[PDB]
């Protein structure tokens, strides 16, 4: 009843960026995504240098940086991304359509589509966000890009209804070549209909209590056995004295073992 | 059955920024918001210089600019804003919460909260966006700021249900001191419960057909008599040879007359 191995999914997946990510995960034996919300490029680059070998993906907020620059921050980041073999996911949460999102994604100061392998978008705005972002990507690079939809929100007061969630899943179905999966807490199905969605889930800990300030609350084994493909960990990797290199290996091993263990299911 | 005059609403409104905009509208006799989506700062500043006298608000997308800078673009824009007495509305459509939106709004490269009098936000994310943006504003300026909610979307395939729209309207009620109103096509009510929402509506023409490429389709008189407080006009003001100064006065008059005519209603 479980999912195929990352190796098998990489070979079957219709999306070049997802096939690439699955291959990274299998190669490096990691399903850990690092979320390093620091304010300076120096901090980011140092932390990324330390986690590089232990991650398959880096979730970023360059718009949170106090000293962002294409030369000073993106250039070095892409270098680390190529050197340690991991992808970049700018967590911008696009929620617009037409020419405006195309430019907010491909141009402006951040020129996101030029370097970020993956981004995410809200469903409220409709399928025009998928086609808009897809076209904008095709215009600025030959490099593969992918999109993650936010079908279900966990914040309090969210208007993310089941009807809303189904509406966003429906948008994700617009095309499996571009929409890679979802940022979710559980499986979003779709296997019956020929979709292999990547499930990336935030709020993960080895210390369920919430020892890490990155907002962790469910354990690695918990989410991974629930159908989660990638674990997004933040503060728990570098917060308060922790050695990023030590914590990256700690979470990587937890996640990978939970994954291998899940491959041993039959139901 | 109509609304009070702008002058009266300015005197009663709980929101400083809304009271300020209502006074600008009455003083200058305009309810025209200019939407100038150009790619260079030079173009923008020239156009704004020309429309300055005829508008009450300028809706911007500085993240679309090809050469944005705090000194080269924001500094001169605020100068025009003060010289010609109109407010700045950055159409960023925030859709996140917590510390991330606080910084996407108050810091980063655009430092939006430092100069934009008004911004907008989606409802899916819950009331945390209202409180987050409000707090972020209070921390970077002493100047009054305001928020417009996007309760009902008009794009095709939008998941903006009646239930969703009610959920967003409900979030707007979180506090009438910060949430100024909505970007909408029709009245959103609330007068019965003591709310005086500013209704700003895009896609307006004198030429219903769609002569302006700013995506115009309903006439000024149509929307203003429907309860629309501000008309957002884009390409129809400067597109294809048109003289901005001439078109600005054209729409300003159509909008102001429709308003005065609306004040003459009784039902």
């Amino acid at each position: 009843m479980h999912k195929a191995t990352y190796k098998e999914r990489a070979a079957t997946h219709p999306s070049p960026v997802a096939a690439k990510l699955f291959n990274i995960m299998h190669e490096k034996q990691t399903n850990l995504c690092a979320s390093l919300d620091v304010r300076t490029t120096k901090e980011l680059l140092e932390l990324v240098e330390a986690l590089g070998p232990k991650i398959c993906l880096l979730k970023t907020h360059v718009d949170i940086l106090t000293d962002f620059s294409m030369e000073g921050t993106v250039k070095p980041l892409k270098a680390l991304s190529a050197k340690y073999n991991f992808l970049l996911f700018e967590d911008r949460k696009f929620a617009d359509i037409g020419n405006t999102v195309k430019l907010q994604y491909s141009a402006g100061v951040y020129r996101i589509a030029e370097w970020a392998d993956i981004t995410n978008a809200h469903g409220v705005v409709g399928p025009g966000i998928v086609s808009g972002l897809k076209q904008a990507a095709e215009e600025v690079t030959k490099e593969p890009r992918g999109l993650l939809m936010l079908a279900e929100l966990s914040c309090k007061g969210s208007l993310s209804t089941g009807e809303y969630t189904k509406g966003t899943v429906d948008i994700a179905k617009s095309d499996k070549d571009f929409v890679i999966g979802f940022i979710a807490q559980r499986d979003m199905g779709g296997r019956d209909e020929g979709y292999d969605w990547l499930i990336m889930t935030p709020g993960v800990g080895l210390d369920d209590k919430g020892d890490a300030l990155g907002q962790q609350y469910r354990t690695v084994d918990d989410v991974v056995s629930t159908g989660s493909d990638i674990i997004i960990v933040g503060r728990g990797l570098f917060a308060k004295g922790r050695d990023a290199k030590v914590e990256g290996e700690r979470y990587r091993k937890a996640g990978w073992e939970a994954y291998l263990r899940r491959c041993g299911q039959q139901d």
